């Protein structure tokens, strides 16, 4: 089994613009005794349902400026916790977390709600990972809003997605040792310096999740595993390319956030490149990595350009 522990909802007691009620699951096929947390706001009813996936290292609060347009336009919002992250459960062991971990517990969470009808909305970590999952069963995935993403394919397949892990040296080498080598990690302090148009209030509750470093297992090992990517993590990232160019046949909207010095341009231009019918990307100059910070604009974008274009 996996040892995990549970954050107090103390933590979660008065967040900022955070006013959505808790949804849970403890039965997941794979993660028993594992508590996955998700946000499902707007008409359960709905047709159409945006699932939008967090990265590193952060949870749904990022989705909050993005959730209410998505939910007034009539669509059901889900908006999940990865385990090691948010209101989820943490495992406490770092080699717990994989790849495929957290990829089949997105497989897992879409088969018990049956999502169809999937607008997928990514950035980071929620676009490496899921990217590689309308594949698996592409009729209930029907758009795309990509932002700052790729896929964690090899060095040969796609230079692109490797070349920022070699630099430059204020980029992936400060991102990741600002993660990885602190025993004493500020989420919030990390957050301020990433994202310098957070607020004291906002930055906060990034760090909401975790009391201490017992609960930051899943944070450490994320960036850990974007340097050393598996044989499972590549094979299906590189199988979902494949899927990209040749089958993906659904509308798509992408977003870039200008000023990063990771997932930016050079990443999203390649990205761009490899999505079927992709079009021209909405670049916000003033975002960086977190364009969700600015995404009150993106998504009001991108259902302005979904609905000009059906």
């Amino acid at each position: 089994m996996i040892n995990a522990i549970r954050t107090p909802d103390q933590r979660f007691s008065n967040l900022d613009q955070y006013p959505f009620s808790p949804n849970y699951l403890d039965d997941l096929p794979g993660y028993p005794g594992l508590r996955a947390h998700y946000l499902d706001e707007g008409n359960s009813d709905a047709e159409d349902v945006f699932l939008c996936l967090h990265g590193e290292p952060t949870w749904s609060y990022l989705y909050r400026k993005m959730i209410p347009v998505f939910a007034e336009s009539g669509a059901r919002v889900i908006a999940p916790d990865f385990f090691g992250f948010g209101k989820s459960d943490k495992p406490v062991d770092e080699e717990d977390y994989t790849f495929e971990f957290h990829r089949n517990f997105l497989l897992a969470l879409i088969e018990r709600l049956d999502l169809r009808n999937i607008t997928l909305v990514v950035q980071d970590w929620g676009g490496f990972l899921g990217l590689t999952l309308p594949m698996a069963d592409p009729s209930r995935f029907k758009r795309l809003i990509i932002m700052n993403a790729c896929l964690m394919t090899d060095p040969v397949t796609q230079p692109a997605f490797s070349a920022f892990v070699t630099q430059p040296a204020d980029g992936w080498t400060a991102w990741k040792y600002d993660l990885v080598t602190p025993s004493d990690l500020r989420l919030d302090q990390f957050m301020k310096r990433w994202a310098p148009t957070l607020t004291e209030a906002e930055a906060s509750a990034y760090a909401a999740p975790f009391p201490d470093t017992s609960y930051q297992a899943g944070v450490r090992k994320f960036p850990k595993m974007v340097a050393q990517r598996d044989q499972a993590c590549i094979d299906i990232s590189t199988e979902a390319i494949s899927f990209w160019q040749n089958d993906w046949n659904g509308q798509t909207f992408m977003a870039i956030g200008m000023k990063d010095k990771l997932l930016g341009p050079d990443v999203m231009y390649p990205m761009k490149a490899l999505i079927n019918g992709c079009p021209e990307p909405l670049e916000i100059a003033d975002a960086g990595h977190f364009v969700q910070e600015f995404g009150e604009q993106v998504a009001r974008e991108a259902l302005k350009h979904f609905a000009e274009t059906e």
